[PDB]
DNA sequence: GGGATCCTCCCAGTCGACC
DNA sequence: GGTCGACTAGGAGGATCCC
């Protein structure tokens, strides 16, 4: 930030990021982003010409070359650049943007695919990776997708992570202990357009990308934290759920707070965006409440609901470690007619991820895994264990684990992808006018 | 990135003008 | 008293601060 790096210079990054911490480094790398790339003088001059009309994903691929040329040595992977020179550049170390772009525009789909894989593997460190901040810039990531679809930036000038790891430990140790899984995924760019990008949290049963595996998106709920106090309605509802695991006691639990994770959606009614779980069966209704109707202007919603109202969630009540001397395991497992809210952000995020996993394969099963946590109490064991693994004494305690399947109608998946891609284009044009963008091939890819 | 308090917008059931 | 129109109940979703 005080020492912004140049993507077009032989200066050594390492020379500038030895001292800094793992967090000031990312700030230094945050200046090697796509946005900063586009606004570079070398790139402006090149674009200023009357012939040059840059398209995607060619321009993203060019960017990848320069980025990994700059940070190759730092992250300890020179494979990306080695492939660019070996297979794309005819064996020449291209240094000018005009020539790098030309060579990039002559890549086939198999070659873009190969780069994006190499990039995913080189960033499988995730947050621990300082390039993460440079890479995710200018791209529609899973967390920007929903926003991008509603046209509601893209280019720019933790405790929660500890809880996700807990949910991950749960899935790896308790659900899929007898299978080979993958706990670490890097940043995954779209090889076909270079405007979308994601990373996966966890995958079970992967071959030694696997189209037959199970991909989990890991989330966390905290609104259902409770102190172990007699008077506490949440705690009380929890005790009933803990002793009598089932839909009825689950309902009471969910509704023990003002703003529940589950919403009852009646016939011809429009689901709100309040939370990520819906129920269509009236058995989940509590008190009659007005609800906007599903008008003919909601065929998207209706199509998505159509394909997400059959396969039920799996609810896992976890053993309280206070009663089990530390060990946290599955006390009870039951199914529930609760489904993913297709209008909630979580639906979109897993939608993008499923789309991108497709490109890296050319179907796997997709689930949202959500852990419900509570703050530790004075009598909670400090050193808890989950199967073999241990639990961080500083992280909250998981009480519930709900796994919910997600399905994506091809027709809805497409319109949403294309809507976001258009917002990206309009933003690209507005943010970088000096660039005579060529989106002809984009509107069709 | 989730949660809660506050604040805005507006659909929908309510109820007011009126004949 | 009944149709329609205007009124207001909460539904619904954004922005901020906190953590
Ligand atoms: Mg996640
Ligand atoms: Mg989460």
């Amino acid at each position: 930030t005080p020492t912004p790096a140049d993507l077009f210079s032989e200066d050594y990054l390492v020379d500038t990021l030895d001292g800094l911490t793992v967090d000031d480094q990312q700030a230094v790398l945050a200046s090697l982003s796509f946005s900063k790339f586009l606004k570079h003088a070398k790139v402006r001059d090149w674009c200023a010409q009357a012939k040059i009309q840059p398209s995607m994903p060619a321009l993203r691929m060019a960017y990848n070359y320069f980025l990994f040329s700059k940070v190759g040595e730092f992250i300890g992977s020179e494979d990306v650049c080695n492939f660019f020179v070996d297979r794309v550049f005819g064996g020449v170390r291209l240094l000018d943007v005009a020539s790098v772009y030309a060579a990039c525009s002559q890549m086939n789909a198999h070659q873009r695919h190969h780069i994006c894989c190499l990039v995913e593997r080189a960033t499988s460190s995730q947050s621990l990776n300082p390039v993460w901040d440079a890479l995710r810039d200018g791209i529609i990531s899973s967390s920007k997708f929903h926003w991008a679809v509603k046209q509601q930036k893209i280019f720019s000038p933790a405790f929660g992570l500890r809880c996700e790891e807990v949910v991950k430990t749960l899935l790896a140790t308790l659900l899929h202990p007898d299978e080979t899984n993958c706990l670490d995924y890097g940043f995954m760019q779209s090889p076909q357009n270079g405007i979308f990008g994601v990373s996966l949290d966890f995958a079970a049963n992967v071959k030694t990308f696997d189209p037959n595996c199970k991909v989990y998106e890991i989330k966390c709920r905290f609104k259902y934290t409770f102190a172990k106090m007699e008077c506490d309605p949440i705690y009380a509802a929890y005790q009933r759920l803990y002793e009598a695991p089932g839909k009825l006691a689950l309902k009471d639990f969910f509704y023990s707070i003002s703003k529940p994770a589950v919403e009852y959606v009646g016939l011809g009614k429009l689901p709100s965006e309040s939370d990520y779980l819906v129920a269509y069966d009236q058995e989940w209704e509590a008190c009659p409440r007005k609800k906007r109707k599903l008008t003919p202007l909601h065929n998207l919603i209706r199509e998505c609901i159509l394909h997400n109202s059959t396969t039920e969630s799996d609810v896992y009540v976890l053993t309280d470690p206070q009663d089990t001397r530390g060990q946290i395991s599955i006390k009870a497992r039951f199914k529930a007619n609760l489904f993913v809210n297709v209008r909630h952000s979580y639906f979109y995020q897993v939608l993008l991820q499923s789309s991108i996993v497709e490109e890296y394969i050319g179907s796997p099963k997709y689930y949202i895994a959500t852990g419900f946590f509570r703050k530790r109490g004075y009598q909670d064991p400090v050193n808890c264990t989950i199967g073999g693994d241990a639990l961080d004494p500083h992280v909250e305690i998981p009480t519930l684990l709900i796994v919910t399947p997600v399905y994506f109608p091809r027709g809805a998946k497409h319109r949403l992808l294309h809507q976001a891609a258009n917002f990206w284009s309009r933003s690209a044009k507005d943010t970088f006018p000096y660039i005579k963008w060529d989106f002809s091939y984009l509107s069709a890819n």
